[PDB]
């Protein structure tokens, strides 16, 4: 239950793939001590439809009320963003976009760290944006997705974290989650063998604590159990002929928008 991407579709998933990147590189300077989250949606929402003449494809998924998600700290993955909450110096904050350009989904999500970083927080992230990287380097025709999110595990248990295990990458296109999921851990269960042309997300979310989450009264707000950091980058991808592209890809990323194997 794969579908393999057109050149035309591979196409169009660049264009939108780079307006989603585009939302997180605009944001940026915004992400600073004092701010809102609520004030950085509408900052976000208002790029995507007055300037990329784009849509979020967040806002109504499956009820969801906002045009991203920002989650801060403990914050796993969901937070809704809230023009009560306020940013503030030494805080880990992700901020996932998704949008939607002539029918065809990007998805993508980094962490930005306020204010004076903690070494700790900045360690958090760093592995996790480390754990995205080396996944993005197995990419390739013929790689179990099961391999990929081994190694995934091994190295974010390595550094003494923990992987949520409720969500996972996915595919993507005209639809927003399509098959297969791209799990971030081992399990018995996944059996799915690459082929170019398939294009979909990796995104995992890794605890500094325990990998158990709860979700909050709000239906959407998930937090880690021991209220330990969370961290979370995603970038969407095609497979190529020899490896894979980025199509999220952003100035401050420091792997290659190609990666090209042999
Ligand atoms: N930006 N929002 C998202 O990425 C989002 C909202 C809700 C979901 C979701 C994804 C997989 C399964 C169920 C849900 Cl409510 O993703
Ligand atoms: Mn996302
Ligand atoms: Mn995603
Ligand atoms: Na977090």
């Amino acid at each position: 239950a794969i579908s393999i991407k057109t050149p035309e579709d591979i196409e169009k998933m660049r264009v939108a793939g780079r307006l989603a990147a585009e939302v997180l590189e605009m944001i940026e300077p915004y992400v600073k001590p004092g701010v809102s989250t609520g004030e950085l949606d509408r900052i976000c929402n208002d790029y995507i439809v007055n300037e990329q003449h784009a849509v979020s494809a967040c806002l109504g998924y499956h009820g969801y009320p906002k045009s991203v998600c920002i989650s801060i700290n403990e914050v796993v993955c969901h937070g809704i963003p809230d023009d009560a909450k306020l940013l503030k110096d030494g805080d880990i904050v992700n901020i996932d976009v998704t949008v939607i350009k002539d029918g065809f989904h990007g998805d993508t999500s980094k962490m930005f760290i306020v204010g004076k970083p903690t070494i700790m927080g900045e360690r958090l992230c760093r592995i996790t944006q480390e754990s995205l990287y080396l996944a993005l380097r197995m990419v390739k025709p013929g790689i179990n997705l099961r391999e990929i999110g081994a190694a995934i595990q091994k190295f974010v248990e390595a550094e003494g974290f923990s992987v949520v295990r409720e969500y996972c990458g996915h595919g993507i296109g005209r639809g927003f989650h399509e098959e297969p999921q791209v799990l971030h851990y081992d399990s018995r269960e996944t059996n799915v063998v690459l082929k170019p042309g398939m294009t979909f997300t990796i995104e995992p979310m890794v605890n500094a604590g325990k990998k158990e989450i709860r979700t909050m009264k709000d239906g959407w707000t998930v937090k880690t159990k021991d209220r330990s950091l969370s961290a979370q980058y995603e970038h969407t991808i095609v497979v190529t002929d020899n490896g894979c592209e980025i199509l999220t890809l952003r100035k401050d990323d420091t792997i290659p928008a190609i990666i090209s194997h042999d």
